């Protein structure tokens, strides 16, 4: 039994004093990495001056044959609108996706020019966001696909053929010549004879998505094999300098390229990189390494450091390597390849660029909880940066060879004029990008000019391979900093477009500031409470220091007892094991007795009124400190709960990174809403999952203490030891003993807690069917005030991803892999059904396959483990039961081969299992199991019905590009957390509170801001908590009631109507590139059970005004009551006999004495499906008291989390960038 995390996360080298410099800066504060940068970079008062004048003379002469683009001429000669642009671009490109071109024109003659052209041509406008971009300037995430289809109808009908053959010759000329210098490699070089002539050169890129799976990273390598042929052939001996050279990503060509896979990287990538380079030595061609991520950086450093020692590629020196001004490393990972072209006597070709990922920088970051971005947040500090490395690389041209790539004309003339009077071919050279910068650079190139020599990189393939390399070229080109925007912006004067960088950053107040509308990824939430911080697993430094605090974790004598109010109890003892490992012991748990549980809630119940005194300032100043605690404790929380519950490293940061964050935001919620009047409920039980045994069992625990309840914590069985620890936090924070009480044991334990007379209120969240026990165990109990009992039952889903043929593949199979199969798909928000449009399945589901392959299954103690076991054998028996059911029914099923070493432990292979129809699924199976469907487009709708008829509603996600899908399903769909092109796990506290409808839920939702209201006997108002919007039902029913005399009832319908907070439609705070939206909607039918006349106009008042229809209790005998309704009410009501049969319902509000609310309450528990939100009233309570039903409860909380990047790029953050 190998030691725990002895082999965690072992670097590839040992790291030398200049990787460590590296580590150092990775996310170093940006005020002081600019200081050594500006003194870099400083020139003399002489040189600034040339430079300047030099730089005038190129944007002068840039500005002097600007001509307009083919596209605005097209617009400006048919006077087309934007959208109609963009939509003659897209039937553009479909006119041109026709090979034979006599029969292009064969349809644009006799078909598309008629009119007719939604019949001959998956949507026209699949790739309108980029033409978009080509046609405004400006990148919309999402395409609105009507306004297209009707801007294309009107162009086609006013303008006809002319417009369409225009339209196709425009983009003709740039989808073949303008963004691609070929579509073969061979038609690249063609292409390439013309500048080269005129001094230029170039290197090409076979470029691409990176790779998802094995297959496509071998496809991307014969690409570059048959490339690097192809250059080498047509360079002829020109050599590395004078002759062609090869760009390549190393992540097309691995499709686990990352930190965490890193022995696979240097086993089976590196190998493949050595084979293209021994080619390119053969030929004696440059081979350049592009720079991707900032989280590949360092990586990539020990692929170049191997190649550049290896013997066998000796002699040559074309080997080449990227690095991004805008990183804060760029200077030390400079110093380190000099240092390395000295070791190696290789010249090191080295392509100093800016960066092309600096939005997706900023997301990840703030995604992650770092503590501050790796690239740069103001332009100008790139600049600055860039020109501070290129000092650095100009004074060692005997060793490496800079290759300057940019655009920008000043950062040009400031390198120039630093590199001084001696030239040679092969000292320097200035790189740009085809189609981009020709226009600068004929300016530079030649003995007529600066004579200075430019490669320029030359992108290669096809118009659809091209679509993602160029919706970036035109966002960087558009984004509000940027060289290109500003040149051509008349706004903008040479004056402005020649000032220096350098000196600019001097005179700043505060040199180096970030940007001030970039928050750090801990300010997101701004003054409303501070993030939770994660960790880093691609920094040296974290690894090292994680693995010795998981070491220490590990030797620890973790221990969960029977933590009473006066002291630890005695009870059976067990030891606890790891799921991937049971040798591996992890605690020892001692759990409750049945005695000692009934004695937990009377010590709480006696407790009560002390913590209810203690003031709910103070009671939030706990959980702060709670919180404070769990970040410090951190590693070691990481520790227990990878070898407790089976996480990887990444799933147990999230876990914590969640419990902090349930911690402060009820603090803050607490401090927006509680008062004296806002009584606890008294003794609350906490009943949790193991699934995140200290996420969801510190939330539930958290809302309720800081509302001012005691608490019974009864955790899963399977997860005491990091429960244990929690409360052990808790309590260190200031929650006192008799407060907080944990109670390990099995589901006996939880249901004598339940079952304890004092019980004021259940936080369950399990499978369903526990919760239905509950909720039984319930019904025959009420308060000592005669009410139902508070249960907050949050439970399983059957989560469904709908992907139509605009989504793009590799986002989807990275989304779908994530969602399926992440925590061994043992997260309640799992993907459950993947639901593929059918004309892309096959595609989709080749690529899924491929990556399920790829998946590392196994003891969660490496930091290269994807998915780890499933937490019991019971589990894994009843996972595997359902796979060999699938599997004898004659479905498909994919499963990746376990190794060897998982059988000490329980685990499931993930597994992908093709239905027929969703019917196939009878109830969620909770483990790594994809089920896969397939639907035509005309289907959807029905889709969508199938989707809500498991009668779940939990997670639910969308890919697709189109405005009128997304507003289709969006509105159809019945779920609590809906994800737009993105994955479905997301839970952020506060940014997608979480809680589902149906057999998923009853809310209110966790993280959200209704959560705590359910925990206190009057709600207070939420913040933000409101609507203008009033139901239209529920005013025509106040009308009717004051024509029948119901003059107070009318009066209380217009309150309820006023106090509704349905339609109440937020954004919440989040990261940057992601919307994320809260929304009130009516939860669906309520069932009425009325005892009186006033009671039941009160009722349906209450339901009305949360735009809820209803089914009334037909034994009420109350239908006199209704006669003569408006038809828009009658809509609304139903009568009911038998209440079992007209369901599902989604809540009750009962009218009656206790034991007329207890037997109302017994029934409706023994209605099949989904629990109901109950709320119950005395006859005399509704007279008295104008909340006795709260409408809180009432409407039904829907989040939805839209990437809003995934069009290839955030529009926003580059318009303040
Ligand atoms: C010419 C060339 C370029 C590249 C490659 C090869 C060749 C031959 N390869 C390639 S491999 C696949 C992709 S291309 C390659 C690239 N890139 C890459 O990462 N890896 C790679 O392998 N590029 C693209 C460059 O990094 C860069 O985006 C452009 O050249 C534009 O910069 P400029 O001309 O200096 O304009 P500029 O003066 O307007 O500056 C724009 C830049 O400033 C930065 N910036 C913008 N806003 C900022 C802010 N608020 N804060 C901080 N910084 C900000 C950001 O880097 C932005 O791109
Ligand atoms: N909606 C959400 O937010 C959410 C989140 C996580 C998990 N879940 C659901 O949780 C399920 C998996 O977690 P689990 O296996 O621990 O659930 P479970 O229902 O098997 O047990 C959950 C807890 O209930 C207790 N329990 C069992 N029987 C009981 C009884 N008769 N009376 C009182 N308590 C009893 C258990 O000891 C445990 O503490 C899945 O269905 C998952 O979808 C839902
Ligand atoms: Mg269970």
């Amino acid at each position: 039994a190998p030691a725990p995390f002895a082999d965690f996360a072992p670097p590839v080298r040992p790291q030398s004093t200049l990787r460590r410099a590296i580590t150092a800066a990775y996310r170093r504060p940006e005020t002081e990495c600019l200081p050594p940068l500006v003194e870099a970079a400083t020139q003399s008062k002489e040189i600034r001056d040339a430079a300047a004048s030099t730089a005038r003379k190129l944007i002068e002469a840039l500005r002097g044959k600007h001509s307009g683009s083919g596209v605005e001429g097209l617009v400006q000669e048919y006077s087309l609108s934007s959208q109609e642009g963009v939509a003659l671009m897209c039937l553009a490109e479909a006119l041109l996706r026709i090979p034979d071109t006599a029969t292009r024109d064969a349809l644009i003659r006799d078909k598309i020019a008629d009119g007719n052209w939604k019949s001959h041509l998956r949507s026209l406008f699949v790739n309108a966001a980029t033409w978009g971009l080509v046609v405004t300037g400006k990148l919309t995430s999402t395409v609105n696909d009507r306004s297209l289809a009707a801007a294309l109808t009107r162009l086609i009908s006013r303008c006809g053929e002319p417009v369409i053959r225009r339209g196709v010759d425009m983009a003709m000329r740039m989808m073949g010549e303008q963004f691609v210098t070929g579509e073969t490699i061979r038609e690249a070089l063609k292409r390439s004879k013309e500048l080269e002539e005129k001094g230029f050169s170039y290197s090409y890129d076979m470029l691409g998505e990176a790779a998802t799976t094995a297959a496509d990273a071998e496809r991307y390598y014969r690409d570059y094999e048959s490339a690097i042929h192809a250059i080498g052939k047509a360079s002829a001996g020109r050599g590395i300098y004078e002759g062609p050279g090869i760009s390549i990503k190393l992540s097309a060509l691995h499709p686990r390229y990352s930190r965490a896979q890193a022995a696979r990287v240097m086993g089976e990538l590196l190998p493949r990189v050595k084979a293209l380079a021994l080619l390119a030595k053969n030929y004696d061609i440059g081979l350049n390494i592009d720079a991707e991520e900032a989280d590949r950086l360092e990586l990539s450093l020990d692929l170049l450091e191997v190649l550049c020692l290896d013997g066998d590629l000796s002699g040559w020196n074309g080997m080449g390597f990227v690095v991004q001004a805008y990183g804060k490393r760029c200077p030390f990972v400079l110093d380190f390849i000099i240092d390395l072209a000295r070791r190696s006597g290789r010249r090191i070709m080295v392509r100093l660029v800016k960066g092309a990922y600096w939005d997706a920088e900023i997301k990840r970051a703030q995604l992650d909880g770092l503590a501050d971005f790796p690239v740069f947040t103001r332009k100008i500090h790139t600049d600055v940066s860039y020109i501070a490395c290129a000092a650095k690389l100009l004074a060692a041209t005997d060793v490496v060879f800079p290759q300057f790539a940019t655009h920008n004309a000043q950062t040009l003339a400031a390198i120039y004029h630093m590199a001084g009077k001696d030239f040679h071919v092969g000292k320097y050279e200035f790189q740009c990008l085809h189609g981009m910068g020709e226009p600068l650079y004929e300016e530079v190139v030649g003995r007529g000019k600066l004579d200075r020599p430019c490669r320029i990189y030359a992108p290669v393939g096809t118009h659809e391979t091209l679509l993602a390399y160029l919706v970036r070229r035109l966002l960087e080109n558009g984004a509000n900093s940027s060289f290109v925007h500003r040149i051509n912006d008349p706004k903008v004067s040479i004056d402005e477009l020649i000032a220096d960088p350098v000196e600019v950053v001097r005179a700043m107040p505060v040199v180096g500031a970030k940007h001030d509308r970039i928050a750090l990824p801990a300010e997101l939430f701004g003054d409303a409470r501070t993030n939770s911080a994660g960790l880093d697993l691609s920094n040296e430094e974290t690894l090292a220091s994680l693995t010795e605090a998981l070491r220490e974790s590990a030797a620890m004598k973790w221990t969960a007892l029977p933590q009473l109010a006066t002291g630890p109890a005695a009870g059976e003892t067990r030891t606890v094991l790891n799921p991937g490992d049971h040798r591996d012991v992890v605690g020892s748990v001692t759990e409750t007795s049945e005695e000692d549980a009934r004695r937990a809630v009377r010590l709480a119940a006696d407790a009560a009124p002390d913590w209810a005194a203690v003031p709910p300032s103070e009671r939030a100043a706990c959980l702060d400190r709670a919180a404070e605690l769990m970040q410090a404790r951190m590693p070691t929380l990481l520790g227990l709960i990878i070898r407790e519950a089976g996480k990887s490293a990444l799933n147990a940061i999230a876990e914590v990174r969640e419990a902090i964050d349930f911690l402060r935001y009820y603090a803050e919620q607490t401090r927006r809403t509680l008062g004296p009047g806002h009584g606890p409920l008294g003794p609350i039980v906490c009943i949790s999952p193991w699934n995140f045994p200290l996420a969801i069992f510190t939330g539930q625990i958290a809302a309720a203490l800081v509302a001012g309840n005691p608490v019974l914590a009864k955790p899963a069985e399977e997860t005491p030891l990091i429960a244990a620890e929690g409360v052990r936090i808790l309590r260190e924070a200031g929650i006192p003993a008799s407060a907080l009480q944990l109670l390990p044991g099995d589901g006996r334990v939880g249901a004598a807690l339940v079952a304890a007379a004092e019980t004021a209120g259940v936080m369950f969240t399990g499978s369903t069917e526990v919760a239905r026990l509950i909720q039984a165990q319930l019904a025959d109990r009420l308060s000592p005030a005669g009410r139902p009992i508070p249960l907050i039952a949050e439970t399983g889903g059957q989560n469904a991803m709908i992907v139509d043929s605009s989504a793009l593949a590799e986002q989807v199979v990275g989304d779908v892999i994530t969602s399926a199969f992440d925590s061994a798909g043992q997260r309640c928000s799992a993907l459950r059904v993947l639901c593929l449009q059918e004309d892309v399945a096959d595609r989709i589901l080749t690529m899924l396959k491929g990556a399920l392959h790829e998946l590392h299954i196994g003891r969660t103690d490496r930091l290269s483990v994807d998915v780890g076991p499933v937490i019991t054998s019971e589990a894994k028996d009843n996972i595997e039961k359902h796979i060999e059911r699938m599997r004898g029914l004659g479905r498909k099923v994919e499963q990746i081969g376990l190794a060897s070493e998982t059988g000490v432990g329980t685990f499931v292979p993930p597994t992908i299992i093709e239905l027929e129809k969703l019917s196939d699924l009878q109830r969620e199976v909770f483990g790594p199991v994809l089920h896969v469907i397939r639907y035509r487009r005309d289907d959807l709708d029905r889709l969508v019905d199938d989707v809500n008829a498991t009668g779940y509603g939990l997670t639910f996600g969308l890919h697709t590009r189109l405005d009128e899908t997304i507003a289709h399903v969006t509105s159809r769909i019945k779920a609590g957390n809906l994800y737009i092109n993105r994955n479905i796990i997301g839970a952020v506290v506060g940014v997608q509170p979480f809680g589902g409808r149906g057999l998923s839920g009853t809310g209110p939702k966790a993280g959200g801001p209704l959560y705590l209201g359910r925990l206190v006997t009057t709600a207070p108002v939420p913040p933000q908590h409101s609507s203008v919007h009033t139901d239209p039902v529920l005013l025509d029913f106040a009308k009717w009631l004051d024509g029948k005399g119901a003059r107070a009832e009318a009066e209380a319908a217009r309150n309820a109507g006023s106090s509704s907070a349905l339609g109440l439609d937020l954004e919440l705070p989040g990261p940057v590139g992601e919307r994320n939206l809260y929304t009130l909607h009516a939860r669906g039918r309520i069932l009425l059970v009325p005892a009186t006349e006033s009671g039941l106009y009160h009722q349906l008042a209450a339901a009305l005004a949360t735009g809820n229809s209803v089914a009334i209790d037909a034994a009420s005998g109350l239908q006199a009551s209704l006669k003569n309704l408006p038809q828009t009410v009658g809509l609304r009501v139903s009568w009911s006999k038998d209440w079992a049969a007209d369901g599902p319902f989604a809540g009750a509000l009962v009218e009656g004495d206790a034991e007329r609310i207890r037997a109302v309450n017994k029934a409706i528990a023994a209605l099949p499906g989904p629990l109901l939100l109950v709320q119950a009233a005395s006859s005399g309570e509704i007279a008295r008291n104008p909340d006795a039903y709260c409408l809180n409860w009432l409407v039904e909380e829907v989040s939805a989390s839209i990437n809003t990047a995934a069009a290839g790029g955030n529009a926003s953050l580059m318009a303040i960038g």
